[PDB]
């Protein structure tokens, strides 16, 4: 159960990286999934009796029409709505660099916990601000990753703004980034500029909580604009979703909930064999 487990995410991580380069991606993880083998068991087996939920393996069940977790993957942390709801309207921004984008912004107010390996926190928004995020982590570089996420999800004026020169970012397969990755991945090579831009306020000690300043000093006077930093950040329920050509997993009203692009890096040696096509 638990070596299964390990293996299958190897080699899910593995199709989905072999796929993404190919022309029709969605036609070559199919063609791997379904010549595949772990332990000897055929992949596609594993896949329908399985429970894990990760990033690769929830592609290739998405892939065959198996139910998912409702939860989507930004910046490597998995995201549940907790509460409210919101729609979608395409609208132009411009850059620091003063380039457009086309971003889908959610209007609405919405509560989402966020978990990351390293970090955990709750996320309260509207459209194009963040109300408050409490966040949790094991130190300095884990907690402002979940920080530099949250940001960059809020789709704020100031985070926009914050963007120096231009957003050409590509995948492995030369095809570029779309405009919240673009931002995310700009943001995640240097914060300085985003955290010094976002804003500060005064908060009163609610004990449990601290406050952040933009160089990641804590403090107890001030923090960073609805950011607090905090000590412990506390089921499925699996649905159908969609899939196109390059392995893009949607809801019912077109949110990516996975990709590629949120697959994770992380070379691993499986511990029962697996034999590819
Ligand atoms: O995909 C498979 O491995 C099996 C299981 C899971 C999906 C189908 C239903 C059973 C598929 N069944 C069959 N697939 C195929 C088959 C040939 N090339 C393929 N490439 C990708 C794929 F996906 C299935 C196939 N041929 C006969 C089948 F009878
Ligand atoms: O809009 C999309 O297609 C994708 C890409 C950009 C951010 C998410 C992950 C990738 C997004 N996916 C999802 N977003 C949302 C979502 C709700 N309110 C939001 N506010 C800002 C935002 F940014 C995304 C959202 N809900 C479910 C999702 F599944
Ligand atoms: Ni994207």
């Amino acid at each position: 159960n638990d070596d299964i487990d390990q293996s299958l995410i190897i080699a899910a991580r593995n199709i989905v990286r072999r796929a993404s380069v190919s022309a029709d991606p969605l036609a070559s993880l199919l063609e791997m999934c379904h010549s595949t083998q772990i332990g000897g068991t055929r992949m596609v087996d594993i896949l329908r009796q399985n429970p894990t939920e990760e990033q690769a393996v929830d592609i290739c069940k998405a892939a065959m029409g198996l139910r998912i977790s409702s939860s989507f993957s930004f910046g490597g942390f998995t995201f549940k709505r907790t509460s409210g709801s919101s729609i979608k309207r395409e609208e132009e921004v411009l850059t620091g660099n003063l380039q457009t984008l086309k971003i889908r912004v959610h209007e609405g107010y919405e509560e989402f916990t966020m978990v990351g390996k390293r970090a955990t926190a709750i996320l309260r928004k509207a459209t194009r601000r963040l109300v408050q995020l409490i966040v949790s982590g094991r130190d300095e570089q884990s907690i402002a990753e979940a920080i530099i996420v949250a940001m960059v999800f809020s789709q704020e004026d100031c985070m926009i703004k914050a963007v120096r020169g231009d957003l050409n970012f590509v995948n492995r397969a030369n095809q570029r980034l779309n405009p919240m990755h673009q931002l995310l991945r700009h943001f995640q090579k240097d914060a300085k500029v985003l955290f010094q831009n976002w804003g500060i306020e005064h908060i009163d000690n609610v004990m449990g909580m601290v406050g952040v300043l933009p160089d990641m000093t804590p403090s107890t006077e001030m923090s960073m604009r609805g950011i607090r930093v905090s000590k412990m950040g506390v089921s499925t329920e699996r649905v159908v979703v969609s899939i196109d050509r390059f392995l893009r997993v949607r809801d019912q009203r077109g949110n990516v909930l996975l990709s590629p692009e949120e697959v994770s890096e992380t070379h691993g040696t499986e511990r029962l064999t697996i034999t590819y096509s």
